[PDB]
């Protein structure tokens, strides 16, 4: 919209290695970001590409179930939600949800009945103390769907992380309870917890997210693949991430 929404310019001033995964992303375009807590470092790959503003579509989720949480909209005894009959064409949409459900089959309706609840003030001031991307919430309407808000593969995971590391205004319990719903896979060596997003124009895929954080024994990464070309979907995201993690040997 303005002159600095589409791209983030602010100086990393941490340590940073410039990584090169251009193999693992293949015939597809983006970029990588991986930040380690024991280091305070970032790990890039396409540094350029990684500034970039883009729509955070179903990532988004992530901080509406946080606000959700935040403005007591949903709960750790009830985070349900009956569906209003509308038939949708995923049948995992067609039904009642709570917070896991809903976030694991990223169910959009659950997460727009509580944006339609949060007052766009409380949202305005939210994006600013996080420093969420451009910060634009345009109409106010589906604004992290393909429209104003956006936001670059680099501040993901620094938003991410300073939302869950920092004592800050959401308590102990929204962000254990948010967790939960994100995670994705746990064994002896790591919890992978995280979020696709996929944006579709004209039925074709568009833009792919997959922004997330894997707990070790040893330390805890937060990190963030998008997709601009290709087959940019939330999938062929989530799969880079897991070999470009799994590479770096976060996974083992
Ligand atoms: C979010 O970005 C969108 C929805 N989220 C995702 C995603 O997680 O990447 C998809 S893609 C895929 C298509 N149908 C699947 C589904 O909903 N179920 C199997 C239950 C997920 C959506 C397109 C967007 C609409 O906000």
């Amino acid at each position: 919209q303005s002159i600095t929404d589409y791209n983030y310019k602010k100086p990393l001033h941490n340590d940073y290695q410039i990584l090169d995964k251009s193999k693992i992303f293949g015939s597809n375009s983006g970029s990588f970001v991986m930040y380690s807590m024991a280091a305070d470092a970032y790990y890039i790959y396409n540094e350029k590409e990684s500034r970039k503003r883009y729509s955070p579509n179903s990532t988004y989720k992530i901080y509406l179930a946080m606000f959700g949480l935040d403005r007591h909209i949903i709960n750790d005894e009830n985070s349900r939600m009956s569906w209003n009959h509308k038939h949708y064409p995923f049948d995992a949409w067609n039904k009642e949800q709570d917070l896991n459900t809903a976030m694991q089959n990223s169910v959009n309706w659950y997460f727009e009945r509580i944006s339609d609840q949060i007052p766009k003030n409380y949202t305005a001031t939210q994006l600013k103390q996080l420093n969420y991307g451009n910060k634009n919430l345009g109409s106010y309407k589906s604004y992290w769907m393909e429209d104003s808000l956006k936001i670059s593969n680099l501040e993901q995971v620094i938003v991410f992380k300073n939302m869950m590391e920092q004592n800050n205004h959401f308590s102990k319990k929204a962000k254990n309870q948010l967790s939960s719903s994100l995670l994705i896979k746990k064994n002896e060596k790591y919890e992978l917890y995280g979020k696709t997003g996929t944006g579709i124009v004209n039925g074709k895929y568009n833009n792919g997210w997959f922004v997330g954080y894997v707990i070790t024994n040893h330390d805890k990464y937060y990190f963030a693949t998008h997709l601009s070309d290709g087959k940019p979907s939330g999938k062929n995201a989530e799969l880079i991430s897991e070999k470009i993690l799994k590479e770096m040997g976060v996974l083992n």
